[PDB]
């Protein structure tokens, strides 16, 4: 009979119950904002007060089990709701203790879309009539406020599209300060008073239409392929026409909320686990790579893991915590047989882990140092074409790019795996002799199979082979049926009755392997002790057998032709199952049936970028030549001399709309840039595609860098 | 019969057991280093191998319960140790499975000192003879390696004092790179091979002397005042004579290890909970304040909590995690009645919390922004005298200062409290009218009580009063006996039978107060519901009584003269208990009996700093005048023009030992600095103490800044 974090209204449940509203706050921070607003006193005479208004918390809330949720039961109790009753008439709705329920949640992904989505789904599942008649409402707080110098009244936008339209029609956004409020806690004290001064103008009602019935089933309660189909297309933002209709009459359709807010939350959760197929890394890992380049620009100095982790959070807008950040940074620098990265981003200084514990024995971030592998990164991810990539913007500030387009596909050349559950992802790295052969054949005109490969693109013939990488693996890779198997290596000492394991399967940690063997009751009946005398990056496990058990080993495992009896008695074989799940660059989920498809899909993105690289280079060379010619004749700045993330058309428009022995060197540089422009004009005309020769040169640089890294232990020193 | 993370030696327990050694690794990272070293193979023929050497892990291990520790039981089992046996003879020690046990732990505070201290205490408690005969040994890895350009052989130091002596005798430390290895995981692969090439040269034996018997009881197993007495003096580093004796014969006395390594760990744990009395903040909070000044130098821009948290970790060497860092940052910016900080360091932008949940309802660091209170900080903590403070160095890099010496004592003017347990610390803020009166009387010569106060310093007469701050508290502060009590305010509605609570005690959260009342069974017999209609920063709690219970309230609580019956029925009174525990600037624990003692102890530190401020200013003014005079006559640099953290004597030595309308302005600036030098010479001669007039001027600036902050809600806008 008691509900925690609930403050009843004065008129709640009385003769004025229909005039009361219940504010469902997402958390304690939301409750504090509501309490401040609801108690402005005489300062806001027309605003809401605790009369005809109550508060309740939606904390936690993370059919049979849905009704057992304590938070949901509290909402039902305080509202007077009852099951087995359909509120199809006004009289049946008149007995509720509150006129309506208003959801006060953050406008972020872990806000409306997840908390509000469950609340809408909960009401739709049991009382669809309440949504139709407008019992469920949403408090739509301003999202973006633009403050202008000399003016105390900001401009408030409830959607990102509205700000973009306003910003486009703005002559210059120099004296305007833009602030993003993705959560209720971000509003300042004076802004809260402004919000509650017009409280009735920010209450939006939910309307149930025909299309929302299917969407509620797809997003909530359905784990079938119906959810997967909706998640393969990405998020479509609301158009201006839909936005204007919402603001004209404050009634938000349920379908629009599900298609935008709920889908974005679902995709964001996947994006944190499933990498993009262009660069083979998630958004968290992209921030580390982008932060690594910025932190280590010249900066040929070692940094501690926690020191570098602070840089990523401060500069690349990483807010998921240092515990996940430090672990991800360490994994980016681990280099050992069976490690996730065959070509680590950073140089491992200290004890970053070992194959025995699968990287879990890494040192503390306090003592472990991280240094960027500058030679490898500058070749695989060129800094010259990083400007052309699209960039993620966090609260109006530039962040790590949407995706990277490396010279070679990292999604194929690395051991990818997804922990936990949901959208299984497993990638086995292909060796760097088939990848180079396939890519060079596509690019090099002189290659004998250049014509055959292009014809195979449209038909998926797959003339050239792709095979799993055997690097740092002294075992056997055998293909049976349509699956690859990796076999460990063992040695048998007949006189000492000891089986020595000189190699494990491809991605099997030593400690976990021994535990798996030690937990097999049948296996323990033949051996007496296992001793792990293995070194670093090399396996040497001594298995001591019973005095008369070696002959009985082969008699029980039947000596399968596919797998040896010892390879059966000792789990020295594993199947290289691949779950090629990736997120598209524009958003969504894409399924790949083979590693050829991933390489084929990645090729256009790299090919187009080289054309975009030259087109922007061709345009900027013309502008600087004109600037250099003009000054020499006399004898805009900060943009032509220092280009930035500007498109081809944007650069041309802004360059014209701008303001205003030594002489010998000015003439010399004009000849250099003119010759380069002629070289650029000589390019972007080759037979295969524009900038094909540049791609071949970068492949050699990447291959040379990888060879140098492999000659050392990825130390480069 | 099975021990986890244990790898037996080939000769362990056999005829060569005495030649075997057991390496007790602190954790998995230590085990990985040992496994790499013990398996160098033919690359290190003379080094140790898994023959005559084993490994075991000391993970976890955090009389009756000591023997129940699984990790300690494992060590006893693998070593063959048995209780009730005293190993006073060689024959009794010959039956052990290993010749000795070597502890491989990090050289940090949470390394040797805590893990090694327990291991030494465990052996001393049960088998003192093993320590005497040398059964317990330590692997002393190099702590500091100095790499010089062009030389591949570094210089290794096992103690901080050795490096300081070597650095002092060094002409110039410009081409030398200094690296600190505070943990075993910090050693690179090539360094590990070097360490194990001379493995026998880094094994040190522990010797038990008479003094160690008392120290073992004091540090371990004794919670009495004996431990407190040892912790009131700080850590005394080992002298060179003791260090040379340790390296000459590799035998470390147990007493020296306890006095240095174990005491430092004990003090470090306290320093993270007990603030220094000069600035009233811990080392974690000092990093935030020091990081705030550096991050917000001009930087009049809001930063997110996690963004600013990353800056502190990256620049101020904060490695305790963002979860504790973000919480500490939020508490530094909270400003509400009953908050810990009456004068917050930062400006609270967003929802930083409320008095109802005691600051626990703060918004997520993702949405919450932090801005430095520049006007208050620049006055309370001047940037001109921050150079004279001693600075903490983390791995050779400058960090937050050892302590701050503000214009007014923050340890007296803030509500300090220590959570968890151990060394109880509670401070109740004194009002800013008694603090200013006391400080001004000490400083101002013209003050009528200036002479009386100075005479009261040596006798602790305490002529002027100090009273608890009543700011943001609409209650009553009554002093009964030797304790202060804060009373809440209530209103009684006889007609409605409702008791309205208009004010709570000084530091009582609203939600916790209601829960405390609601859990009183006797109290619930008189009331039926409690409604929390309180606003932000104001209390309004409606208590609805039973129809005939108001008269029975006064009949049960007897209407005490000290505490009213309603103030007894409702817990509207709390005692202002003060636990004045603080850490001395030089290390240790200092006990204060009254707030006067803390102010009296803080005065010399601020008074001396003003003299040090002028003496350095006097010295630097002379140097720049000479430089300015010399250049004018013609018509070292980067040190005179840009002074740094250099002492008075250091500045003079380095200035001489250095290398080498517009004219009108050069003459004008010489007159300005000459006049300032005359002003400085006019100072440092006043009757009370040097620089007394400057102190009075800064107090007015601090008071004016605080008044402006209190006029707003500490927003300054």
């Amino acid at each position: 009979v008691d509900v925690d974090k609930y403050t009843r209204a004065r008129n709640a449940g009385g003769k004025r119950a229909q005039d009361c509203m219940l504010l469902a706050a997402e958390g304690d921070s939301a409750l504090s904002l509501l309490r401040t607003g609801l108690t402005l006193g005489k300062s806001n005479p027309s605003g809401p007060s605790f009369d005809f208004c109550g508060m309740i918390s939606l904390g936690g809330v993370i059919n049979e089990q849905l009704t057992n949720n304590k938070v949901l039961q509290g909402i039902v109790q305080v509202l007077g709701l009852d099951f087995n009753c359909h509120y199809k008439t006004q009289e049946e709705r008149a007995k509720l203790r509150y006129g309506c329920i208003v959801a006060c949640v953050d406008q972020d992904l872990d806000g409306c879309g997840k908390i509000l989505g469950l609340l809408l789904a909960y009401f739709h599942l049991f009382w669809p009539q309440l949504i139709i008649h407008g019992f469920v409402k949403r408090l739509l707080t301003p999202l973006i406020r633009v403050y202008e110098k000399g003016k105390t009244m900001p401009v408030e936008f409830y959607y990102e599209q509205e700000f973009d339209a306003w910003a486009k029609k703005q002559t210059s956004l120099v004296n305007h300060t833009v602030k993003y409020y993705k959560g209720l806690a971000a509003h300042d004290t004076h802004e809260v008073k402004s919000m509650f001064k017009h409280f009735d103008n920010m209450v939006y009602t939910f309307t149930l239409d025909d299309s929302a019935k299917e969407l509620f089933h797809i997003y909530f309660g359905g784990e079938s392929e119906l959810r997967k189909r909706e998640l393969c297309t990405g998020v479509v933002p609301l158009t201006e026409t839909q936005t204007q209709s919402i603001h004209s009459v404050r009634r938000i359709p349920c379908s629009l909320h599900l298609q935008v807010d709920t889908k974005a939350y679902k995709l964001d959760a996947i994006e944190r686990q499933i990498p993009n197929f262009l660069d083979g890394m998630t958004r968290a890992r992209r921030k580390i790579l982008a932060g690594g380049v910025k932190c280590f620009a010249s900066n040929n100095r070692e940094r501690k893991v926690f020191q570098f982790g602070g840089y990523v959070a401060d500069h690349m807008f990483y807010h998921h915590g240092d515990m996940s950040l430090n672990t991800s940074i360490i994994k980016a620098a681990q280099y050992y047989p069976g490690s996730s990265h065959l070509y680590p981003v950073f140089i491992g200084i200290g004890s970053f882990g070992s194959r025995h514990l699968g990287g879990k024995d890494a040192g503390s971030p306090r003592y472990i140092s991280v240094q960027l592998a500058s030679e490898f990164i500058k070749t695989m991810f060129p800094a010259e074409d990083s400007w052309l990539l699209p960039y993620v913007f966090e609260d109006g500030q530039r962040a790590e790019p949407e995706y990277y387009v490396p010279v070679l596909p990292l999604a194929i050349m690395e051991y990818g795996a997804n922990p936990s559950e949901g959208w299984k992802y497993t990638t086995w790295a292909r060796q760097l002799e088939d990848i180079l052969a396939l890519v060079r054949a596509y690019v090099d005109k002189d290659n004998p199979k250049h014509e055959l490969l292009h014809y195979a693109i449209k038909h998926k013939i797959t003339i050239l082979p792709l095979r799993p990488s055997n690097y740092n693996f002294k075992g056997h890779l055998k293909r049976f049926g349509q699956y690859y198997y990796s076999y460990g290596t063992y040695d048998i000492s007949e006189q000492r009755n000891i089986i020595t394991i000189t190699e494990l399967p491809l991605r099997v940690p030593t400690v976990a392997y021994i535990e798996s063997i030690k937990k097999s009751s049948n296996r323990m009946t033949f051996i007496e002790e296992i001793i792990d005398y293995s070194s670093s990056e090399t396996i040497e496990i001594l298995v001591k057998l019973k005095p008369n058990s070696l002959n009985r080993i082969v008699e029980e495992f039947k000596e399968t032709e596919e797998q040896d009896s010892i390879e059966n008695f000792l789990r020295l074989r594993n199947c290289l199952h691949s779950h090629l799940n990736f997120v598209k660059p524009k958003g969504g989920i894409i399924e790949f049936n083979s590693y050829y498809e991933i390489l084929y899909a990645w090729l256009p993105y790299r090919r187009e970028l080289y054309q975009k690289r030259l087109m922007r280079e061709h345009a900027v060379l013309k502008l600087r030549i004109i600037m250099e010619t003009a000054i020499v004749r006399y004898i805009n700045h900060t943009l032509i001399i220092s280009p930035e993330f500007a498109s081809i058309e944007e650069l041309n428009q802004k360059a014209l709309q701008g303001c205003y022995a030594a002489k010998t060197r000015r003439v010399e540089k004009i000849k250099k840039m003119q010759a380069r422009l002629d070289k650029v004009e000589q390019l972007l005309q080759e037979s295969p595609f524009p900038g094909a020769s540049v791609w071949l040169e970068e492949i050699d640089a990447v291959e040379k860098a990888i060879i140098k890294g492999r000659n050392t232990q990825w130390k480069f020193h």
